[PDB]
């Protein structure tokens, strides 16, 4: 499998403007015409190449004309002695039965549904499969009426009918030129939800939520997102829908998350589906979060495009930023960020660090599903946040403002929206454009002196980002580094020189630097890189007390808590080394007492004494380290919750109980309560065995929610205690049949401390409520053994590497796109000590060695093993 290059980039030879489709739908073979409209651009003499894969092609025309001059190569049909202007017909045959893959047009339960982003059009028909290629779509589908009662595809209707033998058709019609990517289809039989939203000019628009027959009962938070979703674009965006209907279908088999098809989005159910019985507060705000996503696509992403793929930050970057604008605009600020850079640095500083680091605009790509990542998304995102932060909120609009009025019903490239922002803006992001090209996590070290005679601060501030797999060379960044200095009474100085106030984000844009302050008339406590105001590793000589100051005194929430972290690093790095020695846990007094003034502060939101009070997990803990050790990191976030039960066991009582909520609400400061509440009964489920085990079993009986029931359950398998086997089967006997439910249970099963958890997770292939065929259960189980039980994967004995490159086997043919997702922990091996790393090689190589490997596990295992 051969490697596109970003660089390589060329304009198409020809352009397609208008497409006609007709599906005569059936599961096992369901036959496809396509009447495209053709434009040639490039040389007389060139051909029309084609993408398509697993077609059977049954006929070509050019103006009615049956041709004669093609042939069909690998992954191609190449059309020759064309007209500048011309219609292409083509009609071809595919099998949604037999698509495990889930790539293309397949079958979801009893339904058929497509896939199409990022190249899976080509799996439907011969077509020009590249996004720079936008066309009208017209889309007609033609079906059993008894078994596909419901015939959609992007746009409105247009025509309708009946004929012979039970079979009806739909035809739709979507104004707005596409590329492929964003082309859906789907038909089944679905109860759906209908409701309205009135845009802010007057547009009423038809929204329509289809799910499974019996589902209705969890659709309407769904309903409630998109309509919040579609407020909050106006209001802070200014941005309105486009067109008379939204639809969303809720599908069971789906190895994204969601997609935005034009006003056809496509969602795994579990980013639709919800009840308080079965859904936590997590679950609803990822809801909400993915939701608005899709919805925000709508215009960064399908009004303006992407010119190729390397450009998908373009879409996803931004996209992500203004899903976290809506929830923190929605819900707590300081709860949202805090968990979006502990992403950042638990997880997107480790893809930084591996074989597969790449720049959030790649240079090479093998499988573009493979680039769908925590760079491209994650850390595109706060690049799109750094560039908020050096303009402010009104030149960033103005930004925005400006990139669709270049951009709008185009595709283009992250380079053109920097340009945007810098022309709307005037300010020069010249360098800042770098962000893009770059891979890997600048390291930004800080030294501080304080001169009593001339009352000035200084702050010595250097960057480096070390070299990466796939870069050989490094230069510096232009990193926006925000400060606060704090007095002794915790109120904040200002930032002045030469008499003039200085803008408390620093421009950091050389090796080294100095930044110097005038009338600091108190040595400072500098809160540094605040809000994550760069998506670094920041290097400062921390002591204790600076730490707890700010805990108790910083401005933002998220300092707050950054503090705690940071106090706590010092210790989590401590610990592992004695570990590894075979000494028990080293606290300081002073650190718990840290933790218990947080747990006794009436004013604090309880929103953020709920993350202070939540370790570090054990991903986080891993990116402290160069090389990882998953054991000790386990067992030190053990004796750490263990330690604070002890240390903190009456306050952890008396605030449990003060939480306490009768009423369940769906409400951000009831949420906050409720987090709170249960990240005092993680610590107390690892305190005295009889109060923990009598607390936890109650919680999990008398929960009026999921959330609560949950919380207890996952405390019950963490700390061991007697009553999590009845309280597992319990759960099992009440939900095995709901597969989204079940999914927090193989979680909670792969993800078990116990010492017997590998013979567990393989004895759950077999389970009721598991199934290969199944992404989400796939994740559920396998996932989540390899990736979030990173102790038990690791096991010395090798048996966690063997266990995954069974199921990988299994996997590569089946759904490679999962498998992909799932040989991560594997890619990662030059983290961990040699004989761990000599077993995961061993079993990269026999990946390496599979019959009919996919491309998308060859890109990942070759990077792996050089
Ligand atoms: C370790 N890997 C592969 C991942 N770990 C956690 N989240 C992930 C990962 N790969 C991609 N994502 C998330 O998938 C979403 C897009 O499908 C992004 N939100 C990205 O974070
Ligand atoms: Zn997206």
């Amino acid at each position: 499998p051969q490697a596109k290059y970003r660089h390589d980039y060329r304009a198409p030879d020809y352009q397609i403007t208008d497409i006609d489709l007709t599906f005569d739908l059936d599961a096992q073979k369901t036959v496809v015409t396509a009447v495209s409209q053709a434009v040639r651009h490039g040389a007389s003499d060139a051909p029309l190449r084609l993408n398509g894969e697993d077609l059977k092609l049954v006929s070509v025309h050019i103006n009615d004309e049956p041709w004669t001059a093609w042939k069909e190569e690998e992954g191609a049909l190449v059309i020759s002695n064309l007209p500048e202007r011309f219609t292409l017909k083509i009609i071809n045959e595919i099998s949604p039965a037999a698509n495990t893959a889930l790539e293309g047009l397949y079958q979801s339960g009893d339904a058929l549904c497509t896939q199409c982003e990022a190249e899976g059009f080509r799996h439907i028909t011969y077509y020009l499969d590249r996004p720079d290629v936008l066309a009208r779509f017209t889309t007609k589908i033609i079906a059993d009426k008894i078994k596909y009662p419901f015939l959609l595809s992007n746009g409105n209707r247009v025509a309708q009918g009946e004929l012979e033998n039970g079979r009806h058709w739909v035809q739709w019609q979507d104004p707005f030129p596409k590329p492929c990517y964003l082309f859906a289809l789907v038909a089944g039989d679905f109860d759906v939800l209908r409701d309205t939203f009135t845009t802010r000019s007057g547009r009423e628009v038809a929204l329509e939520l289809y799910v499974d027959r019996g589902n209705l009962d969890r659709a309407p938070w769904a309903m409630t997102s998109l309509k919040n979703s579609m407020k909050w674009d106006e209001e802070r965006f200014g941005l309105e829908y486009d067109l008379d209907i939204y639809m969303i279908v809720a599908v069971d088999f789906f190895n994204m998350g969601a997609m935005e098809n034009k006003g056809l989005n496509i969602f795994n159910s579990k980013y639709v589906l919800a009840r308080t019985d079965t859904a936590t507060d997590k679950d609803y705000l990822d809801i909400e979060r993915v939701i608005g996503h899709e919805y925000f696509h709508n215009w960064t992403g399908n009004r303006v495009t992407c010119r190729d793929w390397f450009q998908l930050s373009l879409k996803e970057g931004l996209t992500v930023f203004r899903d976290q604008e809506f929830s923190s605009d929605l819900g707590s600020r300081a709860v949202n960020r805090i968990n979006n850079v502990r992403t950042m640095r638990g997880l997107q500083f480790a893809e930084d660090a591996s074989p597969m680091a790449h720049p959030i605009r790649p240079d090479m790509v093998i499988e573009m599903n493979n680039f769908y990542t925590l760079t491209v998304y994650e850390k595109g995102a706060e690049v799109i946040r750094m560039i908020h932060t050096l303009l402010g909120e009104e030149n960033f609009q103005k930004g925005m403002q400006l990139y669709f009025e270049r951009h709008d019903g185009s595709a283009a490239t992250c380079d053109d929206f920097v340009q945007a922002m810098e022309d709307a803006s005037n300010v020069d992001l010249s360098h800042f454009r770098r962000w893009y090209s770059q891979s890997g996590t600048p390291i930004v070290t800080v030294k501080d002196d304080y001169n009593p005679e001339t009352e000035q601060y200084t702050l010595t501030i250097s960057q480096r980002t070390p070299a990466t797999p796939d870069q050989a060379e490094k230069q510096p960044l232009h990193i926006p580094f925000a400060i606060e200095l704090y007095d002794n009474e915790g109120k904040v100085i200002p930032l002045q020189k030469g008499g003039h106030p200085v803008n408390s984000v620093l421009n950091v844009t050389q090796a080294e630097q100095t930044f110097v302050f005038d009338n600091v008339y108190f040595q400072p406590v500098p809160a540094l890189l605040c809000e994550f105001s760069a998506p670094v590793k920041l290097e400062y000589k921390w002591s204790d007390q600076q730490l707890t100051f700010l805990m108790r005194h910083a401005r933002n929430d998220f300092s707050r808590w950054d503090a705690a972290q940071s106090l706590l690093a010092t210790y989590i790095k401590l610990n592992v080394a004695r570990h590894q020695q075979g000494q028990p846990l080293s606290l300081p007094v002073h650190v718990a007492d840290a933790f218990r003034a947080v747990l006794l502060d009436e004013k604090i939101d309880p929103a953020l004494a709920a993350e202070i009070l939540t370790l570090p997990s054990v991903n986080e803990m891993a990116e402290l380290f160069d090389i990882i050790d998953p054991i000790a990191i386990a067992e030190v976030r053990e004796a750490l919750t263990r330690t604070l039960a002890t240390e903190l066991a009456d306050e952890l009582l008396a605030i449990y109980n003060a939480n306490y909520q009768s009423e369940y609400r769906v409400e951000h400061e009831d949420i906050a309560k409720r987090t709170l509440r249960n990240a005092c009964l993680r610590f107390l489920a690892f305190g005295e065995t009889h109060l923990a085990d009598v607390l936890v079993s109650k919680q999990f009986h008398e929960a009026n929610n999921m959330t609560d029931a949950l919380a207890a359950l996952s405390a019950a398998v963490a700390a061991q205690l007697p009553c999590r086997d009845a309280l597992m089967q319990e759960y099992d006997d009440k939900w095995h049949q709901n597969g989204l439910v079940m999914d927090k249970w193989f979680i909670l099963q792969a993800t078990s401390p116990a010492a017997n958890v590998l013979e567990t997770v393989r004895g759950l292939l077999q389970h009721r409520s598991f199934t290969m065929s199944n992404p989400n259960r796939i994740r559920s189980l396998i996932g989540a053994f390899a990736g979030s039980n990173p102790a038990a994967f690791h096991a010395e004995d090798g048996s966690g590497y063997l266990f995954l490159v069974e199921m990988l086997t299994d996997l590569n043919s089946r759904n490679p796109q999962v498998a992909s997702r799932l040989i991560e922990p594997l890619i990662r091996l030059k983290r961990y000590d040699a004989k761990r790393q000599e077993k995961m090689r061993a079993a990269l190589e026999q990946l390496k060695g599979l019959e009919n490997l996919s491309g998308d596990l060859y890109e990942k295992i070759t990077k792996a093993l050089a």
